[PDB]
Formats: structure tokens, C-alpha cells, sequence
């Protein structure tokens, strides 16, 4: 078994849906913690202090679902916070939770360099964040369209020139 | 033998030459249905009665490819149509089809979308069409720079927490 | 005993994709780095073990000129080379087509880190859509030049060639 997934995809891929569907399998104490501004979920607010209310609300019994990501660092950013500590505090608190966590972060990287600035830096900092959280997560999936193909764990390529 | 094949990918990513290729391989008589407004191929022009188009042209003896699906959702759009019924529609059909359909399509949810309702709508519609496409197709790809990668027909990845 | 080509199959050509911060560049390097070759930059954007040549508009040219058995080359980055050619207002279709002709003979390894930008919803403007086509196709065209394609996600690398490519039989 595994302490931590990130699922990773567009915006409405089915990412969501994906998580949801792998905590119900997991028969343990389902939570929700939602970033935005059944009876079997309990549905937690965390719109800012989203590595503090993981620490808070993580134990063995329980997953948690981080329903996402990028909502969160867009929180961050119009708060005017500075997103690299949070990011890298969050890395730490997914190596290292009392209980295991589903990660829902979106893709932003993948159109046209953005023609203003704190686009830029949220581009920039949504791109470390997915980096840091596939490094520090057990399992990794892309959805696409709704379909889910799982990149981690899975060895990397090694070229010889 | 599969019925339904969605081609997704980024624009500009070789997606209509992989469905023309899977097309002119299947000895069938071979249909383009072209959606965009201005050999042994008919072409039938789409631009707003695709699933309509769909449930009139095709045919066991025929194998159509839809070129594409992004742009009908786009003329929709800027008709001012209400999308999320078309879209409904479009997965029935594709449910139910007299033969075979490649459906091309773009993923347009891995930027950062312009600030603006018009676009941030079309993400949306865009996203839920492709997830309904690929639950209602027998097959999905992601093209990616040219090169096809099937991601269903495929065992769903598992995992235990 | 069966023919396997001389040093362990190895590849002369590498596309390494992927979105803005995907970890590409650092892909590049530790593929670089196993290399045992003089690792050199083709910087197109206007250490100890790393020369630097700038091509911000002649990249062929100098792929041609610098690619040796001995050197491994990395261009970092095909998008800005891209970008250089757009906004000077030069035709890109040849210098594409030019560049994937290079790459399929190569005196000398190379890898190419290049960008997804098709992925998103384009700016209302013609130079955005000129540049999604250019940079698209460039992609198209060098992933079938290269012996070798990696997609790089979140920093984790999947090899999609070689490989084979799905068929669909109706």
C-alpha cells in the first residue's frame, strides 16, 4: 500500500472524480479538504493554511483529499503571499503525514507564456509545486479526459549516447 | 475490432493525420465531417449539426472522422448556443453509432486560461466533452508531438492506502 | 550470439517535451551527465564541465558546424529559438523543416528540450496562433527525426519512443 497519490491533469479532466473514486476503495474515514473560495465525507475548509490544516486533520484511520492545489496557491497569490515556502513547506508535510493524502493539482504549463507577470509567477510556481509534490508522493497519475495513467511509482528512462 | 476512437491532444500535435491513418487503413469508404467555417475522401461540412451529421452519415460500409470537435464547440459558443446540451447529445450519439467515428479533439485545460467568462465557459465545455467522448469511445489516444499513446482500452490504475 | 549496434544500442537524438517548469532541463542534464561526452549548451535564449555556444537564430547551422562524436550537444530551449525567428518576422516553416533534416543526420549526439504550448486556449491574437502552429509542428517534425522522445511531467520522464505506437482495427 501507499502513504500519498497526486493525481495531475487539466482543468475538468475528471481529476476530482478520480480521487474521489480511489478514496472510496480505500474503505478508511473519508475527508474532504477543500480549497475554493455522501455521509461517509466529512468536507474540511483550508483556503490558505492547507499544510496546517493537513497536519491538523491527519491521522492513520483517515485519507484526506486535497481538492486542490492550484485554487489554493491562487489564494496564496491574491493574498500576496510569497507561494515558495508554502510550496516547500507542503513537499515536507506530504513526505512526511501521520495518514494518508490524495493531492489534486491541476496542469497550467502546457499554452502560451502568459502576457502579464503574476500569470507568470503562478505559472512558474504551480510547475515547482507538481514537481515537488511527484518527488515527495509515493504514487503519481495523469488524467486525461477522465482516464487515469499512473507515471509513479514506474522507473525512469536511462538513454545510452 | 473497436466502433469509436477519440484522438485527443494539444493543437497542432499531428492528431488528425494519426486518425487519418487509422481511417485509410480500414478498407472502408472514407468521410471527413469538417466542423472549421471558412481522394478516396467525401467531405461533409458540420459546422453546428454534428450529432445530427453523426446519426445521418454514418454507416457500416463508412468509417467518418470528425475534424474537429474543438471547433464545432467553438462555433457554438460564438452563436451563443447553451453547450452543455450539444455535448450531451454528442456522447449519445457516439454511444449509438450506424459505424464507425474517429473523433478529433483538442485538450485546451493545461494553461492558464485568458481572464475572461467566454474562455473560462469554453475550458469548461471543452474538458466535460472530452471525458463524455472518452467513456462513450471504445478507444482514446493522447497524441503527443506526433506520437500516439492509447490510453483505453487499459486496466485502470489501483492502489491501497 | 545476435547484432546489437556497437555501444550498447545506443541513440544519437533525444526530444525532451513538456510545459513550462515540467523539469525538462533537468531531464536534459542528467541524460548529459551519463553521456561520458564534452557536454556542450546551444543556448538560443537573446560549470566546470559545460561549454556555452549562443545560437539565438542560426541553430542548424551550428548544430551542423559544432554536433562531433565526442560532444553531446543540449539546445536549450527550441521554443525561444522559435520565438527569436517569429518576432524578427522570418518564415518558420523552412527553418523547421531545416532543423529535423539536421537532427536525422548528426555527426555527433544532440538533445533537444522543447516546450507544449498547444495545450491551453490561445490568446485572441494571430502571432499566439502562429507561434501554437509553428512550435506544434516543430515538435511533430523533430519527435520523428529523433531516435528518442521523452514527455516530461511534473518532473517525471516517460519514454513514448521509441516504442510502438497503438493501431485501432474497425
Amino acid at each position: 500500500p501507499i502513504k500519498s497519490l497526486l493525481v495531475v491533469g487539466g482543468a475538468r479532466s475528471g481529476k476530482s472524480r478520480f480521487a474521489q473514486r480511489m478514496a472510496e476503495a480505500s474503505g478508511r474515514s473519508l475527508v474532504l479538504i477543500a480549497t475554493a473560495q455522501d455521509a461517509r465525507w466529512t468536507l474540511i475548509e483550508a483556503f490558505f493554511d492547507l499544510g496546517q490544516t493537513l497536519r491538523r486533520e491527519a491521522q492513520p484511520e483517515r485519507l484526506l483529499v486535497v481538492d486542490c492545489v492550484t485554487l489554493w496557491l491562487s489564494n496564496l497569490l491574491l493574498r500576496g503571499d510569497d507561494l515558495s515556502p508554502p510550496i516547500k513547506d507542503l513537499a515536507r508535510t506530504a513526505a512526511r503525514l501521520e495518514g494518508p493524502v490524495i493531492f489534486v493539482s491541476n496542469e497550467v504549463g502546457a499554452g502560451i507564456v502568459p502576457d502579464n507577470a503574476l500569470a507568470r509567477a503562478f505559472r512558474d510556481a504551480q510547475g515547482m509545486c507538481n514537481q515537488r509534490l511527484a518527488e515527495a508522493c509515493d504514487a503519481v497519475t495523469l488524467v486525461t479526459a477522465g482516464i487515469a495513467t499512473q507515471i509513479k511509482p514506474g522507473p525512469e528512462p536511462v538513454f545510452r549516447f
